[PDB]
């Protein structure tokens, strides 16, 4: 049977769905309990933590613009996600999405993670680039398992101080 | 390091590879040795075999329209692929994608199969339905592994040959 449905019109779908691709939801998964996990990812939204994430990642910016801020061979590095840009990110090459538009969106496809394959959550040193604090998690749901992870980052002053220079990251906001 | 290159526009990308979106060629994958298998599928095309993918398959009909013949619940069903749709198809439901507006583009996902996961390939007879042939393969590359598979059944009366009724498949074109 078709588990997942239909087919169905994408843009409509984004329109219908507007009000939750914003402040304070801003993505909505597509299809729940699937292996491909396919969701849309709006704005505005900034961040400060890295993904570690173990498989690749698909993107395809559908409307407006967006910037994932990369470590690539040991530098700080930024990939443009214009509007009609795709890009396939490689497993473990650390992200950080910005998504500055209102009205904007991303499909992004990623897969399910197979029991002992986690993924990680970082966060570096605006001052002297080393890292402060990494979180690994058996990613199952996106909603519960991730949110008190930022939490308890932010809500922490041990976890956000640089062991190289001992300088307190700013949390939520850079 | 972004083993997968930096992102780029996807509209150009198509436009520019049309001469392989159309026969003989038909389809185009966009990164190679990636476990993301991301291809557009163009037109026209027709084909009478039907696939048992053993992982699900994500297609989002970017230009033009396309349909895909399925097996769902032992009956015969058809599932539209109108321009601007998106769907997710599940592991095991038998598909026979149709295409046939030329210029037409659709956005195709699926995953690398692991060693001893295989992929079947599928006709069924005109006349009473019956399963007339099955082979089954591991795909590790579209381009050498399939093309051979389907001229054999075309070649052959034997294979093509229903065991219910006896009746013979035409092979190529139904
Ligand atoms: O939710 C994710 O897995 C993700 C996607 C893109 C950037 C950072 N994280
Ligand atoms: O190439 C495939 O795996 C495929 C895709 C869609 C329909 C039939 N086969
Ligand atoms: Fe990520
Ligand atoms: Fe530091
Ligand atoms: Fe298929
Ligand atoms: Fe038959």
């Amino acid at each position: 049977m078709l588990t997942y449905g239909a087919p169905f019109n994408f843009p409509r779908w984004i329109d219908e769905h507007a009000h939750l691709l914003k402040p304070p939801v801003g993505n909505r998964q597509v299809w729940q309990d699937s292996d491909f996990i396919v969701t849309v990812v709006g704005g505005p939204n900034h961040r400060t933590d890295y993904h570690d994430d173990p498989l690749e990642e698909f993107f395809y910016q559908l409307r407006g613009n967006a910037y994932l801020n990369l470590w690539v061979d040991g530098r700080r590095e930024r990939a443009d996600l214009k509007e009609g840009d795709i890009f396939l990110l490689p497993p473990h090459v650390r992200h950080s999405p910005q998504r500055p538009e209102a009205g904007s969106a991303c499909l992004v496809i990623e897969r399910q993670r197979p029991a002992g394959m986690l993924d990680g959550f970082e966060w570096y040193c605006d001052a002297c680039g080393h890292l402060v604090h990494r979180v690994e998690v058996q990613l199952k749901s996106i909603v519960t398992d991730l949110p008190p992870l930022f939490e308890s980052f932010y809500a922490s002053e041990d976890k956000r101080r640089c062991p190289h220079c001992g300088q307190v990251h700013p949390g939520r906001a850079a």
